[PDB]
């Protein structure tokens, strides 16, 4: 019974990443989501307002601004899943549909990539469900008659897992299906890719960690393997080459 529409992406970006980064997500998962999409950016954008309407929201600005406008317009949405995403990240939301299929419909659920209390990486793209995220408003609001000073210099990643953990008695539920790039990615090929919920490209430890992919993009056309991941997942894209 749950369905996509269920689900609030939010994406985190920045002007300066508009045409590097976000143009590829465009072209790629967003558009097979987009219903279900935000892009939460700090800068208008023609090209991105054309493609997204109302689904771009400018910021104009306990967790950063960015992070505190993606879970505001969450729970304004009133969807049961909020589900955030960086600017380097790939979504496969059908794989996602799948993992939250998978949860109890009525307990918190905050699940992703753990990290080191235990939290999710942001990077690897983390979900949390609409009765949690109410839970924490208190906290992730900064409100006067909680303690966040335990909070203040924290990450926003490790800020939504310490409001749920330390202070909600909430637990993370890790996933292998999440991804960042500080993860040596080319341990995951054509047969585990369309099983992943999220992936990542970047660099770490010196080098650039994408999938491994042989195509169908060379990697000087498409460096993030998105293009070619996306090639393989949707292979009616009228602009997917052969080889
Ligand atoms: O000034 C900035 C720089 C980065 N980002 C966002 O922060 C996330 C991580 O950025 P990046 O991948 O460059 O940083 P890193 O992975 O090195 O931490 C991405 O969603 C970016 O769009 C941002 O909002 N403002
Ligand atoms: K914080
Ligand atoms: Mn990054």
């Amino acid at each position: 019974e749950l369905q996509l529409g269920d689900i609030f992406i939010a994406v985190k970006t920045t002007w300066a990443f508009h045409r590097s980064r976000l143009d590829l997500l465009l072209d790629t998962w967003v558009s097979r989501i987009r219903q279900q999409t935000f892009i939460f950016t700090d800068s208008p954008d023609e090209r991105l307002q054309e493609r997204l309407g109302p689904h771009l929201v400018v910021t104009q600005c306990a967790l950063s601004c960015k992070m505190a406008a993606e879970f505001d317009a969450f729970l304004v949405s009133g969807l049961r899943w909020f589900c955030h995403v960086d600017d380097d990240n790939y979504v496969n939301p059908k794989a996602l549909l799948q993992l939250l299929k998978t949860f109890p419909q009525d307990r918190d659920v905050y699940v992703g990539k753990p990290s080191l209390f235990w939290f999710a990486t942001g990077g690897a793209g983390f979900c949390i469900n609409r009765q949690l995220a109410l839970k924490m408003v208190p906290w992730a609001s900064g409100s006067h008659f909680v303690d966040t000073s335990a909070l203040i210099r924290l990450p926003d990643d490790c800020t939504v897992g310490y409001i749920i953990e330390c202070k909600l008695g909430g637990r993370l539920q890790p996933s292998p299906l999440f991804h960042s790039h500080l993860e040596t990615l080319q341990l995951l090929g054509a047969a585990q890719l369309p099983e992943q919920v999220t992936l990542s490209y970047g660099v770490f430890e010196g080098k650039l960690n994408v999938i491994k992919l042989p195509g169908p993009f060379s990697h000087e056309e498409d460096p993030s393997r998105f293009r070619s991941l996306h090639c393989l997942l949707y292979p009616d894209t009228p602009w997917c080459p052969l080889l």
